[PDB]
């Protein structure tokens, strides 16, 4: 392969399944290309092709494509080891729909923020237990993500209502509970997301509302961040500002659920070492 | 209704459903008991002859028909009353226990785990299925647990799940424990410290699976809750039990909380020392 | 003799005297093989360990070990087919076992104690009766051990001495453990770490006198001390031991499970074991 | 020795040293009782029993708890070759160590220059804070006075002659006072198998107040007092411990002691360690089995 197939096999991967986690389109991407050919002379040649998948500023392109690196170690054993990789990662959302959505009462009503593939995971997984519930989602800008979450909860046919980035702190006294996804979960516990995630997050505290992550594993990244200037630049991007992702302390995480079990914010750094040093 | 009327509708509520928990056929006894106690009067009287079938019903040894039976009074605080309303209300919610247990559970199986189970639980059984229909691959061992052999029979009942399974010896537990990845096992009752009351040879295939640091877990409704605290076997009641060249035949042993890892209930996954206060909440359940 | 006579005379051993040891049933008729056998010369050490195999009859560990301890012993030497005066010998010597064992006994069962144990085993059968003839007054819980119940065979003869015991189910042992004192067991075979093989059940029996830190005692002749070095269920070999159904006719106990082994050699420790062994299966 | 003797030798044990917990005296004349017995086995035991219900006359549950322990851990020509009065000296020796355990690790928690509330008079917290003071920690005291006795008080001079500052406030104030308060430290009559304590009447109400305000509710006690009972609610506290103890009208309510259920608590320092209420069935069973 080379620059032209990566950025292909990569970008279509992801046409042919939009459902499919970004990252995992990219360790799709990297097994392919170690099913190509003319020891650490290709060793080399993987690396080059992560950076080149800097075509997605995603923080699980990123940790994810290290993990599976790491995972891997003539170099038939590196593709097995690799798909063996793969099938795993693809257990993730089951995992984290199976575990989730027990903590969901019968009766509760939901608040959720813009789109993602695992909490709609997690919720159908609810209707399919039974349970009868309620959803309000933030609208999301600037892609209006939210609706599209909306539209999809629609289809499951579940009462879900749009609300705008500014009601949060107004509409939070109405929630049982708050559940999200999470682009990245940092070393100390806390998570990366879509921007608007942390005022949710502070509010739910302040009313004590159990704030909920679900995410998998791949997206654990070595990053200790302190607030929100800790937070690369490459992962988020004197008149306007216009991140993407912000940070939430672990503080203001009540639990995670991940592929490696519930977590509390402090049992992460365990979890992603174990992780990281696989073998 | 009447003594024999009861007795004879408890039986056929089980009858119509071998499948069916005797706590919840006894409990749904005593919600018609309820209904058709329209001859009573006071809103007294119906909470008092009502505690007086409990004890009919007491005629199934079983420590869930005791809890269950104890818990559904508690749920129910003139001639005329909601009483019933809640009674429906609390059969509604116990009837979903079961399946809520095997969709906690089934996920923590893991591919090609080896389960250890013993005798007959109709909990362990709803969990094992949903782990197959979960696309899970597993295999068991289940002991044929003397003297009526319902390990045998909760062999079969996995054979037709297609469930790879082999039946052993009761005295082959602690044999066969180091092929095992985990045990998994029902309850008869759950106690205050978090232990279990449970078919004889549960207590020792916890001390072995502990010798060898195999989880334990079990899995079981919250109407199996109960109002006991043992330092030891002799500090079961007989009601429960049958017994403490002679012979003894205990029924059911006490395992202590030392030996379980985690139960897995209605109420979510607990550890043993949880359980006091999830029994405490479930007890003052009216509040 | 030929394979026939030989299994006949084997199972005519045990059947008109049960009292009697597998292991010293087996040299027995390997007496008789030997003896009865005439005409050879290393055909008759061929000859002989290839019919030792065929007592195999009797999974039995013992006949293994014992075959064994009674070849190597009798091989030091048709005049040097006085090997027969050894054997004779070593017979004469293991058929005193049991009683130096009774003995090594009377000390560790006191009076009003109640004793927990495994199925049938002739040594303990002894030791209790050394104990109650012996002005001892205890009481005995036993497991009726499935498959064959052998352990309400023990209660039987238990009853026969006039002592108060009682049978419960294996499925009841972690049950009953709380009120034994200690427990006392047979074993089928000695390993050479101190463990042993022995009736399936025996070894969750062990794990719950631990836990609990009843002292287990097993009683057992020298001539069960076998070269084999188990370390869990899977090395005991299957020749031993022998929807799905698996059937382990025995299972092994770690020498930490152990307290304290009772032989003709003297009390051991099950860390002595090893030693012991060796420093009798090279005896001359 | 006889009934008059025993409650003699058992309120001189307290006569001698005030500070000794009431359990604790109890134990030593059982022992005392144990030693003088001129009647077989069998006697022994209920005769060491039938007695120990007669020291229930202190109808504390410490007393009930610590003769049950003690007839537990004691139990087992063999007559006399018993052992049962060495054991007995044994338990005696290690139940009079916890105190000053509790005390060690009680203190650490307290930061300095916070104001710590109790509730009427208990040595343990007593020890406690003495703990404190030696820790060189700065702090300020407010108590109940607690009635009918009011030992609070009693326990506001302890604290004055120690030379740490103490306001006494009327039972009706806690809810008032809570806001000045850091923290609450409070002893306890006995720990039931849930985590809960039974203790001095008003002890609930300033659990209850304590938590609506998010303050530490600490308890330190003697695991001696570990009792086995698994109370749902007031009602469920025998009455042999609340009454009697230390026509339309009705002054009808005197109880003694009140339940503080294991929601309201938020650590119980004990000899064991420092448990949270659900820890308390695992320490109690190990308590009661240990022999
Ligand atoms: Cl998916």
């Amino acid at each position: 392969m080379d620059d032209k197939e990566l950025i292909e096999y990569f970008k279509s991967q992801m046409k042919e399944d939009p459902d499919m986690a970004s990252a995992v389109a990219a360790i799709r991407t990297l097994l392919e290309f170690l099913k190509r050919d003319k020891q650490g002379l290709r060793a080399n040649l993987t690396s080059a092709i992560e950076t080149l998948c800097g075509v997605d500023s995603s923080v699980a392109v990123s940790s994810g494509g290290e993990l599976f690196l790491r995972f891997i170690s003539c170099k038939k054993i590196m593709i097995e080891r690799g798909e063996l990789f793969l099938r795993r990662i693809s257990l993730s959302r089951n995992k984290i729909a199976d575990l989730c959505h027990t903590f969901i009462k019968d009766g509760a009503t939901i608040l959720t923020h813009a789109y993602s593939r695992v909490v709609l995971r997690v919720l159908e997984a609810a209707v399919a237990a039974k349970k009868r519930f309620s959803v309000y989602v933030t609208e999301s800008q600037p892609d209006l993500s939210g609706k599209k979450m909306a539209k999809a909860l629609c289809h499951l046919n579940v009462p879900v209502t749009v609300v705008l980035d500014a009601a949060v702190g107004y509409i939070m006294e109405k929630a049982d509970l708050v559940i999200v996804g999470a682009e990245g979960v940092v070393e100390n516990g806390g998570i990366i997301n879509k921007i608007g995630t942390n005022q949710m997050a502070v509010c739910a505290k302040a009313q004590n509302k159990p704030f909920y992550v679900v995410a998998e594993s791949f997206k654990f990244v070595r990053l200790f961040p302190l607030n929100q200037q800790d937070v690369p630049d490459k992962f988020k991007y004197l008149k306007e500002e216009h991140p993407w992702v912000d940070y939430t302390a672990p503080s203001l995480i009540t639990l995670l659920f991940t592929d490696l079990g519930v977590l509390t914010p402090s049992a992460v750094s365990d979890e992603l070492i174990k992780l990281y040093l696989a073998a």
